């Protein structure tokens, strides 16, 4: 007799839900000056979920705040802002943005924001430092930062001649960098005048606004910016040539804005060195799909390995990208557990392998139209 | 060639999906045949 | 057992059968291998 | 004992680093061992404050739990030990990095206890010098059938 | 089974009547209370919540909702432990104690800021605890 | 078998009653406990 | 035990894309006269 009674077990063999980490999470490191006004300490992360957060956490006016109220009156995001304090020197700012590692062993820079997940549940997908970013030395610590969080970290370039902007594009060659050129001029309240603002925030609010819009499989690259004025040093676009001065940026893999009024966001291309991961949505998607999968798949770490349990992973893998398919994000799919690796050797160590293909929806970045007059049905009026 | 250019600028990164080839030629054939019906064409062929 | 089961060992009165079996393995490392290909693009046609 | 009841000798190192722990898991390179290593800590009444306990006890609860609820074929590892306020020595997994230190810890055939506060095992990895015998579940199933 | 029931029994005022009267405000339900004596330290206090096993045999503080099968005919199905699961000794305490009677926990967090209550719901992993991060502010017929 | 009995054979306080509870907190098991009683020596404690 | 966990894996074997570099740019070098309207230096090259 094992057991003599009733033995009522629950199994739990079935196929489980896949969620997304919902992809509009923006981290933000700009300085700030503290004090009385500002309820932040100068290194620390604060999870600022609206306006009058980032007003109470930062103070009203300060540079932080500033790139604060350019996401917040174009989109509605998660912003995961770390904020400094001013350096003396240029030179030695670009040290206090990156920071590091304290002397008690804490992230204090940029570096703060992979503590975004640990401490608030939320892991920044846009990694933006306004104003900053046009130093190398930050964006080569943000582009590896962005390999961190699998983010999308956000430049822009000097607000000089668009050749200061090309040979700044030059430098990176990551798939993981989307340049926006012209400097924003925005209005300053604070001085009753208009500034220029460093154009990385709003670009910030447009990949923030398309995802609660239209997706995240969505480029930000033909969508309005809201708060500006206008844009230093306008750049033009008249209406279809390819030789114009906004198209030699984008072909240069650098994003402009283009209108009068500078009320467009025209590019979608990161500062990609293959041809394969140019747009930023395939980008996005993939980073958005890679990671879905690795913190969905946390309860079959050590689930053994049997027949249905590889049939309840596909068959919870091939519908995580069925209501891809569907819901507009992946265009087909095809999803199997890959016979040529799961051995008998490869299984008796515990590795089973799974083959996710798909193709993402490119951004139709050229519409053509092919016009032509003709004589075919030129006999048709008879009748 | 200017209603053409001037008029799909909405389509410039809404990104390529089935829906969306469906509806920039199902908008493009009702442009020609209300050009045909008004007496600017005779006839049409719109197709990607 | 194919190998001992000899005509010489069964005079002897001891024959020999061998158990064997695949224990289940715990799936300590589950790999996924996610691509983007452009294979299914030419299905946005119709 | 272990190879007398076939049963499987579930041990625990020191509370020092891991610099100290795989240094005495080198000594041991037979199956039937199963090593947890940092010290669960938990709750003492007596004190009405923090103990750290061994860990040692709170690994067969849980070895005891999922034969009963998934079977004896079934590893505990990534189950939830329960009645536990913390970890000496907290370790560190953050999301995939094998430069963490408890990757660094499963490499010398040890189970840790991962998350933040404490809350589940970590690995399935016997002190065996051989690679078929490296799994607590084979060794579990061969001695009971 | 009654808001008078829990009066006469715990004494109107007390730490564990208010909670009953919590509970008859909103629901006509059935408490397996079990009370405890008020400790010296907020310390000491988490030794009677949790309570264990006495020296004379039985089961003292949550252990001893086990014997609401076996007493009342009435096996609980939410354990709430209100202002002692917000420590993470008790909540950890009634984690396991709700797979011994197939309970859902009603935890509830730290009243402080949302920061530490993502930090403090990481530590539990367990699919019977449900918590409850802000505190009720409520009317108190004592201090008015 | 049970936590209860894990308190009559060995008391509260005990140095394995404490082990017994950390089992009976997670699971519900057949424990074969020996219980020695405490040695001065730890270097002969390991041999009681 | 060589990794514990979930293994995500981009492959990243795709056939490129290849596109073409640039139709007509126009290399040109004429003289001018350098002064105060010339925003021009007289060897540099000029993006037009």
């Amino acid at each position: 007799s094992f057991f003599h009674g009733v033995t009522v077990t629950n199994v739990d063999i079935g196929a489980r839900t896949i969620a997304l980490p919902a992809s509009s999470v923006i981290g933000l490191c700009d300085v700030f000056t503290p004090g009385a006004q500002a309820s932040a300490k100068p290194n620390v992360p604060v999870l600022l979920t609206s306006k009058k957060d980032a007003a109470a956490a930062f103070g009203i006016g300060s540079s932080i705040y500033l790139a604060c109220e350019a996401i917040y009156n174009r989109a509605q995001a998660v912003i995961v802002a770390v904020g400094v304090e001013t350096a003396e020197t240029p030179e030695a700012q670009a040290s206090a943005v990156i920071g590091g590692i304290s002397a008690a062993g804490e992230r204090t820079g940029l570096q703060a924001l992979l503590d975004g997940k640990s401490r608030f549940n939320a892991q920044p997908r846009l990694l933006v430092a306004p104003g900053h970013s046009a130093q190398q030395a930050v964006a080569t610590a943000m582009d590896g930062l962005a390999e961190k969080l699998r983010a999308i970290a956000i430049l822009d370039g000097p607000n000089s001649t668009d050749e200061a902007a090309v040979a700044y594009a030059k430098n990176f060659g990551s798939k993981r960098l989307f340049m926006v050129d012209p400097g924003v001029q925005v209005w300053d309240s604070a001085t009753n005048a208009a500034r220029n603002a460093p154009a990385s925030a709003y670009a910030a609010g447009l990949f923030a606004w398309t995802d609660a819009e239209y997706g995240f499989w969505s480029s930000p690259s033909n969508k309005e910016i809201k708060g500006v004025t206008g844009t230093s040093r306008p750049v033009e676009f008249l209406d279809g040539d390819e030789t114009c001065r906004a198209n030699l940026l984008n072909n240069a893999n650098i994003a402009t804005i283009i209108r009068d009024d500078g009320y467009r966001l025209w590019g979608n291309r990161t500062l990609s060195s293959d041809s394969k991961w140019a747009f930023v949505t395939r980008v996005r998607t993939m980073d958005l799909v890679m990671d879905a999968i690795l913190a969905g798949h946390k309860w079959a770490v050590d689930r053994g390995i049997t027949k249905t349990y590889v049939k309840d992973v596909t068959e919870g893998l091939r519908a995580f990208m069925r209501d891809l398919k569907n819901q507009g994000a992946v265009i087909n799919f095809e999803v199997y557990a890959d016979p040529d690796l799961n051995s008998a050797s490869q299984l008796a160590q515990g590795k089973v392998y799974w083959n996710i293909r798909f193709t993402d929806v490119p951004p139709a970045e050229n519409p053509n139209f092919r016009v032509e007059v003709t004589d075919q049905w030129l006999t048709e009026v008879l009748d």
